[PDB]
């Protein structure tokens, strides 16, 4: 038992994590939070955060990360910063195995977010790292004053190209319908880039093949999702935002799963949290795919934590 | 009659929630307050479990910043109160004091308030020596005698937030045995042996006695025997759970135990009621978590389903 042992686990330092950690700081639970490799999820990738209820104005995306942080830290929730990439939930207490060390609880909370998808191209696995990215704040200043595409047509693509409208010459935003499903203040003020701005529309539009040489994407070719028709447009790089997969690769096989996301019991009776393997919870976005939001994986990451705490009770 | 497309019955983290991100989809709520503006949080000291806010939130201070954030999205607050609906009505006809309202989006989240035994003395002396809430009420009885009456979560950590306050706490539950978290227990336990709690296992309050000035005691009957029993308390708290304030919907929405049934599970529409177009969040329709931030992330839930149901009637 070189292992670290702990009442309670938590993988992810998202909103789902951060405040199952607080309210299982708060039932004396002595909570060990594992971070992963992106500390804070993905909230911290973003610049505005209008929809957090008691927020009013000015709340940023690592702003709010940094204070759910500091939040669970001043209830004296371990925070250990390490990534697990192997788990064995056969055997009580569960054993998760880390970059650093080896992890060992009797109950567990699952809140590993989602990450990225991706189109698949074979130009756009080419070109990436130079000139194709999934994160247009960490990547966005490569381009100043030049042109850039964002492939996508929901709230993280609208704003990306929101966001890289203030860096870049000209945004090109691909998407394969005439119609966004972006929030609708997220729209307008997308519409008002479109006639006043630097961001330019290509509805009905699909990437068919990212173009470069040896020194980086030199643009993208399109294709008419009516009549089949292609079109080359020239750009410096390319974002993609067609949504986000759940990070559950390392639970495979051994939780009861649909489409990658975690099931879980749900349910109007208690208990909604737990996965098919008793003793184990799971919130935030691994859970959820039809709402994923901020608010929405702290209230899961809640539950969590108070199903975790009556999990625990019940054990001899 | 006023109409709007979506309407938000309660001012409470849910109701406020659902308004924000409503606003933000262009649908122009109306949110009716209620009697109680800001909900079961308005009523509290501190909040240390909101996450993300650091020491010395309060709870009308967290209300205040989600009703400035409510307002600052355009969001129509009315000071009303709805005593009547018609459901059966498309759209639906709300019925409340000084104005009737039509909507055709419908989100509840009036939450929950506290039961009390209905009792005659109980009644008399509500607000002078009887109450619910033992944070509104807990600086009269400071190194005093007060009683606690239940025997579940509610009860238990009411009754210890009084075993520092007051110089002794009778706790009053009509069973041998308890039925809180088993921490809570263990908090109250030892504070048995070793501190200010006074169990009465196995009684009933039978009537609050007291004065014109408050209450001066009560009077315990034994649920084996049917003997009674008299304590001298200077307060009685009331603590036998929430009931959710869903009287006004009862026979037109689905209910269990007062609490509006939701469809729940994995593949949205998690707070779609029992009607097309009726959305519930928060305390109505939850009563194994009760957390602001849960019912925050359900008020979200609810307006996330009302616009994708206001967009499907095109
Ligand atoms: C660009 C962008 C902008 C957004 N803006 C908003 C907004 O304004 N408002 C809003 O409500 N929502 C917004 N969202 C959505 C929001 O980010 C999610 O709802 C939320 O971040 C998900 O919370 P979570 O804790 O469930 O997952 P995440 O926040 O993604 O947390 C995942 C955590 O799990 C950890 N992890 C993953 N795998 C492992 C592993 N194998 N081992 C250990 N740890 C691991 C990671 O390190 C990470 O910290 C935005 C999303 C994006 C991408
Ligand atoms: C004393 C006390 C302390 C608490 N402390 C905490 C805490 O520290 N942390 C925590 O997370 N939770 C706490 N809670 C619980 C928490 O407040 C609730 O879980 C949460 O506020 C409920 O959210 P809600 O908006 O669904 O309902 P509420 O917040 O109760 O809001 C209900 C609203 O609906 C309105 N309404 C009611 N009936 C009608 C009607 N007929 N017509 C129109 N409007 C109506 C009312 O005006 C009210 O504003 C506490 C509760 C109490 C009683
Ligand atoms: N400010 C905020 O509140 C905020 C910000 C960011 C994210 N979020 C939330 O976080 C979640 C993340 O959503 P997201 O915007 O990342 O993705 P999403 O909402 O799932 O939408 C992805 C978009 O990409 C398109 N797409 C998907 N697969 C594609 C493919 N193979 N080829 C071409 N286009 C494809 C989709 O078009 P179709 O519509 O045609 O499928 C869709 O419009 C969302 O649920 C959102 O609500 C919220
Ligand atoms: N903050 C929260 O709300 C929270 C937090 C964690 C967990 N929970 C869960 O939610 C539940 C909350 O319990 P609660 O105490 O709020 O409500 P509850 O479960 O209904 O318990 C009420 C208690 O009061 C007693 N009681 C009820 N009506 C009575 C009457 N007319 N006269 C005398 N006594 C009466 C009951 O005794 P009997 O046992 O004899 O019925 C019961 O012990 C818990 O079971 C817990 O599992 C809630």
């Amino acid at each position: 038992s070189d292992m670290k042992h702990s009442k309670l686990l938590i993988l992810g330092s998202g909103p789902a994590g951060y405040t199952a950690a607080v309210y299982a700081a708060r039932a004396n639970l002595n909570p060990v939070l594992i971070t992963g490799m992106q500390q804070g999820g993905q909230l911290t990738t973003t610049t505005e955060v209008e929809n957090w209820p008691g927020d009013p104005e000015g709340l940023t995306g690592p702003g709010l990360m940094d204070r759910m942080k500091e939040h669970a830290e001043r209830f004296e929730t371990e925070i250990i910063f390490d990534h697990i990439n192997e788990v064995d939930f056969s055997t009580r207490p569960f054993v998760l195995k880390g970059d650093a060390a080896s992890y060992s609880c009797d109950a567990l909370i699952i809140s590993t977010g989602a990450s990225a998808k991706y189109l698949g191209l074979e130009s756009e696995e080419a070109f990436k790292g130079r000139g194709v990215s999934a994160c247009a704040t960490c990547d966005g200043f490569f381009y100043r004053n030049q042109k850039v595409a964002v492939v996508g047509g929901g709230n993280t693509a609208v704003e990306e190209a929101l966001y890289l409208s203030n860096i870049a010459a000209e945004v090109h935003l691909i998407h394969r319908r005439d119609s966004f499903r972006a929030e609708k203040i997220l729209i307008n003020r997308l519409m008002d880039k479109v006639q006043n701005g630097n961001i330019v529309l290509h509805t009905d539009r699909v990437l068919d093949e990212v173009l470069g040489d040896e020194m980086g994407v030199t643009g993208v070719r399109l294709k008419d999702v009516k009549t089949g028709g292609t079109e080359e447009l020239d750009v410096m790089g390319a974002f993609i935002a067609i949504g986000h997969s759940p990070n559950t690769q390392i639970f495979q096989g051994q939780l009861d799963m649909k489409d990658g996301y975690i099931l879980v019991k749900s349910g109007l009776e208690g208990n909604a949290t737990q996965t098919s393997v008793e003793g184990i919870f799971a919130a935030g976005d691994v859970m959820d795919h039809n709402y994923r939001q901020a608010i929405t994986s702290a209230g899961t990451g809640c539950m969590a934590a108070l199903d975790a705490e009556r999990y625990l009770d019940s054990l001899n």
